[PDB]
């Protein structure tokens, strides 16, 4: 039973390793598995002078994680042929806290390309530079509202039961007992907020001279950038465009 | 799609140690053609590819309805979509009011009425009701458009007439899916290109 | 028992790999399966200078997911011959998130072909362009009404029981006890709404000159496009047709 | 016992593949089975220059689903020799949202052929074009009414029991107790609505000139198309026919 699994695993590691070796810029691979919690460790030797991209690491990460039962993608350790632990998923002090910096760079880069793509037709191919700083909200945030409609008015209340006793002796000894049971309107919203939204944007744009651009043209440049940000005074976004001769 | 990877490998290999995933190919009118993805969670940034897809479709739509009017390359549009990626369930539960006796539905009714005539009257009245009840349960869509901001530049020919700029604004407003409920914003400017 | 399953699976992987190799732009395949959740990892080697499209991957994804017992199509990882992890359901996230974009594109494309097919007889084969933006409702939505008919009128109430005691002493000490049990009319509607309906349409149509078309002819063009939309003021659909000379 | 079933299934797949190969425009098949839910994945290689139609897929779909115990036709994945996932029920991602577009296209196409077949005798073989937009109701919808006939009149009530005590002392101390138990008429309708009905139709028809057609002839053309739609003011159908010279 034990010697069965060892030979089984020893042939599967060789099988899978030979298939990943035949993958272009990989001169040799060397996958080790931990089958008994599990895990795996691949040691690819890339072809001289190439490098697997970031989403090209997930190719191999999923090629081993899925060809093995129960092996998640977070335990696979990718190593170059000269150290270089390429999957920061391994080095775990935080390992997640700085995926936020790559994510924030992606958000800022898209807003930056958008501003530089809408102003390059007006002012020139290289006469504008923009830098965007995005403050992002990475807090996990759940919310449960539970609203009830008021039934204080009798012309919009909904009765389930009503016991109304009214006595009157005439020295006028009156009496009025009144039990009322209500059915109430109830809304229940449950929101699980998005991790990674934009709290605030600050954008700085410099446009070159041609001569100072006219104040009309500077006003319309500001309006286009304001529309290419997704500018919102609710978020408290800030925009500053200056006109200055380049070097 | 396969003709960008031609160039992607044509630049990644002619340079020592330069992988193909850091190379950014851009046309002469925006169009980040390289589909890129990042790591760490792999969830938080599938949203950036999704938001880019939404904005790209609205952008092609505006550039396909205005390119017949102003010219093949005399218009550029950039779209920024704020999207709602919150998971959101909702359960309403409405009841119709039965305060009027001419629209209430009784299940039971016990009405005792005594009267001694020194006029000692009495009126006990138990009432049980059947109530109308609507129960809506909505599970909202993750990935809708909260708001759109669109900027369009159109080239000169000469300044286009204010009439022609007004109709360009109306067509782009219809190609956005413009809605004042969402608080969409549109700005079209006419400016000579370079 | 152990060696049975390994040899069975090792031969089953070869069988399946050879069937996918015979698929056109596939010079060689290499499917690995994991079954003791299951999963599988294919590493296809496409013919030199070709690329399987995205929906042509689902062909193979279902061709492998179904030929193996209990393996859903979301666990199969397809990789090209140069990294390129083509299956992007790797996430725990948003692959269904953009099947909605393909769906919205299909809705808009049909309305667009319909407008360009009803106006091309009038204005010309290429003298009209239409773009359609469909806002679609992808919320899952159930509803349960429960209506009751009012029985406040005695001439339309339905009694099950009725105990009517009437005493009268004549100094006129009267009394009238009255218990009433009712049978009530009850409608119960249960609706499970459609995911993918059209909330709103905005259509922009440009028609070429010939010369400005007459205002009569433009009015009737507006009516035909309005009928090819499925225009409804309840949805708040918007239509704008402009006449402008092309380039 | 295990190796028995594997050899059985491995030989049965060859049996089934050879019988479907003998089916005209099919040069070779390759059925794989999975049974320990089941499912199957066939990869037919059609004869050079042919293509199995849509209802010609159900031929093979049922030829494999039934020759294997417990495999419904929705789990069989048919793939050509060049991708082409021919079965659409085996798709990844909601599997459904766009079978509604094909259905709506089928409904609209039939009404369109019907209008162009009733007007082609009058105006000419190609002097009329019609486009139909059908809004369809794809909501699942159940309903349960439960009606009762009113028994407030004593000349149409049905008594089960009746206890009527009448006392009278004569100073006239009368008394009248009356318990009544009723049998009530009861209708219970349970409707499960149709998924795919037509909520509303909008039809646009253009008819060519000959010269403007007479207003008499245009009125009768409008009436025939109104009868070829299945026009209904309850649905809020809309029809617009215009007469305009073609190009």
């Amino acid at each position: 039973q034990f010697s069965e699994q060892v030979n089984y695993q020893r042939a599967l590691e060789g099988e899978l390793a030979r298939t990943i070796e035949t993958l272009g810029p990989v001169k040799s691979a060397r996958v080790h598995l931990a089958m008994p919690s599990p895990s795996a460790s691949v040691t690819v030797t890339l072809e001289p002078g190439r490098a697997l991209d970031e989403g090209q690491i997930s190719a191999v990460v999923h090629l081993v994680s899925s060809a093995v039962a129960g092996l998640p993608p977070g335990n696979v350790t990718l190593v170059d042929q000269s150290g270089h632990l390429l999957t920061q998923s391994n080095t775990s002090g935080r390992d997640l806290n700085d995926a936020q910096l790559k994510f924030a760079n992606d958000v800022e880069s898209r807003i930056q390309r958008r501003i530089e793509a809408i102003l390059s037709p007006i002012v020139g191919n290289g006469n504008v530079h923009a830098q965007v700083t995005a403050q992002l909200d990475f807090a996990n945030k759940e919310q449960t509202e539970e609203h009830y409609s008021p039934n204080g008015d009798a012309s919009k209340a909904t009765l389930r039961s009503r016991q109304l006793n009214i006595s009157e002796q005439v020295p006028r000894s009156t009496q009025r007992n009144e039990t009322s049971n209500y059915e109430v309107d109830r809304t229940i919203r449950h929101t699980k907020m998005n991790v990674g939204d934009i709290e605030r944007l600050s954008v700085a744009v410099v446009v070159n001279y041609k001569l100072p651009l006219t104040a009309d043209q500077m006003k319309q440049i500001e309006d286009l950038t304001r529309e290419a940000m997704g500018f919102s005074d609710k978020r408290g976004d800030t925009l500053n465009v200056v006109n200055s001769p380049f070097s």
